[PDB]
């Protein structure tokens, strides 16, 4: 192995304590740049929650919750007599009624401001079965997931593209569908993807690679049971399909870029990756992307690589910085496999603080890196947009979201600055498809929308202060270690595998 490819290595399941206590100096921002992450953060934060008055709206309820000493169900209740009251249309015969002789349908709208369901599943389930149950968690896939898909085709998504691409969004498309189990499978992915490439490329008609649309693969699509597939095979049959589709992209000048998934294929995406650089036909060409996920220990090892592959290979790599969209089944994984250690961290701040010292290390190489921001999480977001430092270029760096999730934060980011925004582009990731290809996506969603240490989830909770809900990992972490007794301690509820 070379040196880089060595560390790498080593530091596959290094232990909690050992890697967070590396990265804290390299995360911790300066003063001065970490007060105006903060400022910045909160402002974002802010605007987020009190879209049409969340926060103003309920401190209005609460305070006359004390004047009458009242309770939630005695406020809804008067809330319905005073909107039934407010539609007597003359206010003379509204006084009379309130002096002299002194419903509900809203109550629960009021209510949103403010058991024997169990019989009918238990019903049902014993009457119809494993075929009911079959059909409900497809109809509840379907219905939750409209929300994160932008199209069945990639024509139709395609042609919806120009309303935020005016605004100064970006667009990657996925056409969803991952872990091809037979040959047939990933034969059908393989022409999905290129069919893909033609569209996208027609529509891009030569913006190129930053300022146009590209698209995003999952190597798994294109190797059957890819999961557990050996080196030499994956060599000789998914990459040639990789070669063959990194190729078109190139001919249309649209970026390509290679997803990350589960944390035993890091390895061999790398060796795919090495390969792919150093093809003739893709020499003097930027467009390859690269996916990495701080939450694993060997991330700044493979950003170590990356800085070294990009000078060898003569190109600026694009790399999406992400934390990880799989950390409930690594968790799981590593468990029932009994080694030493997790690839993953444990406790999500120090995702948090790995994702920080990653940033700034992508910054470092602007000749070698375009890094690319994935996050909904507005104090990451201010984070990336001060370490990026001042005298932004458009070529410096982008933010990046996924549909569905990213708009509310983006919407004060990208545009101009004389309508209040930051001016900062973000590329939304575009997943493409039916309903027979979004199951695993869709899960990985719900995953990371229900989670309580999720951003996007602790922002909705307007009982959590937005100083707590913006604050700064490192501070964080140097809390826990006060409070603990050392740095980067596992999360007490995830032991090691082997105990
Ligand atoms: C455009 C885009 C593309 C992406 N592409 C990929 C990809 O190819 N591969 C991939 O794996 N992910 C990918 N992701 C990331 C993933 O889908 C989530 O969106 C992302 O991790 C959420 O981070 P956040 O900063 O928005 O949220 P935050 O809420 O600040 O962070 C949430 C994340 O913390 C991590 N986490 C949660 N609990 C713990 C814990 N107890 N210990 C340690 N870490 C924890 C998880 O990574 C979780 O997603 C992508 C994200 C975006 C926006």
């Amino acid at each position: 192995q070379s040196v880089s490819r060595a560390a790498i290595t080593a530091a596959y399941r290094r232990p909690e304590t050992e890697a967070v206590s590396m990265l804290l100096e390299q995360a911790r921002l300066p003063q001065p740049v970490a007060e105006q992450a903060h400022k910045l953060a909160y402002q974002l934060a802010d605007k987020l929650r009190n879209q049409k008055n969340a926060s103003g709206r309920a401190g209005m309820v609460q305070g006359l919750l004390q004047e009458f000493s009242l309770s939630s169900q005695e406020g809804v209740a008067l809330m319905c007599l005073a909107e039934a009251l407010l539609r007597i249309p003359d206010k003379a015969t509204r006084d009379a009624l309130i002096r002299d002789k002194i419903l509900f349908v809203n109550a629960a709208t009021w209510g949103l401001l403010f058991a024997s369901l169990s019989r009918s599943l238990n019903r049902i389930i014993g009457k119809s079965g494993e075929p009911l149950i079959r059909k409900g968690v497809d109809m509840a896939m379907r219905l939750m997931g409209e929300q994160f898909v932008t199209g069945e085709t990639i024509a139709e998504a395609l042609a919806n593209a120009r309303k935020l691409e005016e605004k100064g969004f970006r667009y990657s498309y996925d056409m969803l569908g991952e872990a091809a189990l037979t040959a047939a499978d990933a034969q059908a992915y393989m022409v999905s993807y290129q069919q893909a490439i033609h569209a996208i490329g027609k529509a891009s008609n030569g913006r190129g690679i930053y300022e146009g649309p590209g698209i995003s693969i999952k190597l798994s699509a294109l190797h059957p049971r890819y999961s557990r597939a050996q080196y030499d095979r994956v060599m000789e049959e998914l990459y040639p399909r990789l070669k063959s589709l990194t190729l078109l992209a190139r001919q249309y000048d649209i970026g390509i870029n290679i997803d990350a998934e589960e944390s035993d294929r890091l390895e061999i995406s790398l060796d795919l990756l090495e390969k792919l650089c150093f093809e003739p036909e893709l020499a003097g060409w930027n467009g390859i992307g690269f996916v990495i996920q701080a939450y694993q220990k060997r991330c700044p090892l493979v950003i170590d690589y990356l800085i070294d592959l990009a000078t060898r290979s003569r190109r600026r790599l694009m790399i999406r910085l992400v934390k990880g969209a799989y950390w409930d089944s690594e968790i799981k994984r590593a468990q029932m496999d009994g080694l030493e250690g997790y690839p993953v961290y444990t406790r999500k701040v120090y995702t948090d603080v790995s994702y920080l010292a990653c940033a700034k290390k992508l910054l470092a190489v602007p000749n070698l890196i375009y890094p690319q921001f994935a996050t909904h999480n507005a104090h990451t977001l201010a984070a990336i947009y001060q370490l990026a430092g001042q005298n932004y270029y458009p070529g410096q760096y982008e933010f990046q979201c996924l549909h569905g999730m990213g708009e509310p934060l983006y919407e004060q980011v990208t545009g101009k600055v004389a309508d209040g925004k930051l001016n900062r582009p973000c590329r939304i990731y575009a997943p493409v498809g039916t309903h027979e290809t979004l199951l695993a996506y869709l899960v990985r969603r719900l995953l990371e929308n229900g989670a309580n240490t999720s951003f996007v989830n602790r922002i909705a909770d307007t009982s959590l202060p937005l100083d707590e809900l913006v604050a700064d990992p490192v501070t964080a972490v140097e809390k826990l270690a006060q409070q603990e007794g050392q740095t980067g301690l596992p999360h007490p509820k995830i032991p090691l595998p082997r105990d």
